[PDB]
């Protein structure tokens, strides 16, 4: 079991942060200096990750732009002498990652934009991160769940408690307790209303796949139900990893992730 | 009298590097909307139809944020999601219209209000520096332009700022000529505090005589204004508003916070 490909979903219409996801998607929004997909893909790299590949919809220029080379931005930086800037634009990733773009041809939904993803996938077990969680952690998250699915040979989703009235908002899982933190799926379920819902143990976006999951997303879309089949037929395992997640699918999650990580990380005060 | 308004938006933000490699810094958000959309608004409010855009890098950033989508309004209509669709529609109202400069090189704010000559030809005409985002009940742009048609001169958006922190404007001299508003005899491009001859400091925000294009063809704009001074008249008028200044982290941060509250009910847990 090796895990050295990474799937960022970055395709989705961003409508919950109209109007400055016209032409951007919500994935490039900044908590304070960085956009929210540099923080997962420092994640995936710091996880050993080394291919990256982005799904992209109509707005895949600034994506694009923020990955790959600068030139003209680097000549200016280095001709100023500003070698410490110069890093954060052509240092964003190490030498030793790649990566490619695959464009989804319509936003039919995250699991289309996941079954995007196969011909640079192939037949090997693959992670994909939702950048809008972002998870400030000690321990990548994503290694958390890599070193899970390893020990155990099967896919693995990142999960944690929430609110039950939340439970309308995620994937939610029925499991059985392996260890102290991990749990065998028997189902899941795709944004179940709170009297329903089997648990309050929800899916986080963060992700260990093995390869079969593409054909069950073919005969399915939503990648939620291509896991609950998945299960039927394969391991698939739930990680209550260690880290502090903020949504920021939403305005009120990325505002309060601003006003908690400006705080601690940048020393920014509400007045 | 006026209606066209320019928009420099070649702003390299380094501050804010990484969030600025691949889109300007006029296209950062405060909260759901880029700082230029609210300084274009803020034009729009005041009577402005003809949107002038500079730009450098990542050009297209600013042009497709403007530009109509057609993709994206086929998909929204086909959701019914109409109250999307209307949002979209109007960042740009649709008896505005925009068009894009180029700036040749990081010049300066003065050869990037005389880039967009060609554009505004003889009539007098609007600056907004999008990093002064500028909340008020009446749009300072048109708190401005009624100060320029009432007196017919060019007219200067002012404050008073610390006299330690001049090194970071233009200073006027100036006498007064209302309660408001005065006549600038003199303009210094960021003095250090010790020479500042006020601390009444120009903000991002000018309406400008057509004049002044002779005169900046003077790379820096305040040395424009000070040969405008001799031929025509100019006055600073402080506006009434809150000004955020979000060209650093910090003055950004406020804004999120603040306008988080005040439009969207958000309040820091
Ligand atoms: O056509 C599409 C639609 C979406 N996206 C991307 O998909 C992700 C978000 O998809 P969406 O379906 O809006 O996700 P959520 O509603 O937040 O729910 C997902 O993410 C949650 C974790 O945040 C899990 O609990 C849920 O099971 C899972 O479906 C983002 O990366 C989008 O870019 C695409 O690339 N293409
Ligand atoms: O070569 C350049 C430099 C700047 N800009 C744009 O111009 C504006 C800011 O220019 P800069 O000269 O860096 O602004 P400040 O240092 O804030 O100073 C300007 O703005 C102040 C108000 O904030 C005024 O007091 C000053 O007189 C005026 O020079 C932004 O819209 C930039 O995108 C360009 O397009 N090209
Ligand atoms: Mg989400």
């Amino acid at each position: 079991h090796v895990v050295r490909k990474a799937v960022f979903p970055v395709a989705g219409m961003g409508t919950r942060f109209l109007p400055a996801t016209k032409a951007m998607p919500k994935e490039m929004l900044p908590v304070v200096d960085k956009p929210l997909i540099q923080y997962a893909v420092e994640e995936a790299v710091a996880a050993g990750i080394t291919d990256l590949i982005f799904v992209t919809g109509r707005n895949k220029r600034a994506i694009e732009d923020h990955f790959d080379a600068a030139p003209e931005l680097e000549t200016d930086l280095e001709a100023k002498g500003k070698h410490e800037l110069l890093a954060l634009v052509r240092d964003i990733l190490p030498a030793h990652v790649n990566c490619l773009y695959i464009r989804q041809s319509a936003p039919l939904g995250l699991g289309h934009a996941v079954l995007t993803a196969a011909p640079a996938v192939g037949n090997e077990p693959f992670a994909v991160l939702l950048a809008d969680d972002l998870i400030d952690a000690d321990t990548p998250v994503l290694k958390q769940l890599i070193d899970v699915a390893v020990a155990r040979q099967g896919s693995v989703l990142g999960v944690q408690e929430v609110p039950r009235e939340d439970t309308r908002k995620y994937g939610i899982v029925a499991s059985q307790p392996v260890d102290a933190r991990t749990e065998r799926v028997t189902h899941i379920v795709e944004k179940p209303a709170p009297e329903q819902a089997p648990t309050t143990l929800a899916v986080v976006g963060r992700y260990v796949l093995e390869a079969a999951i593409f054909d069950h997303l073919r005969a399915t879309i939503q990648l939620t139900d291509g896991i609950a089949a998945l299960l039927r037929e394969r391991d698939v395992y739930a990680h209550r990893y260690d880290g502090k997640r903020y949504d920021c699918g939403s305005k009120a999650g990325m505002f309060q992730a601003t006003v908690a990580l400006g705080r601690k990380y940048h020393g920014l005060i509400p007045e």
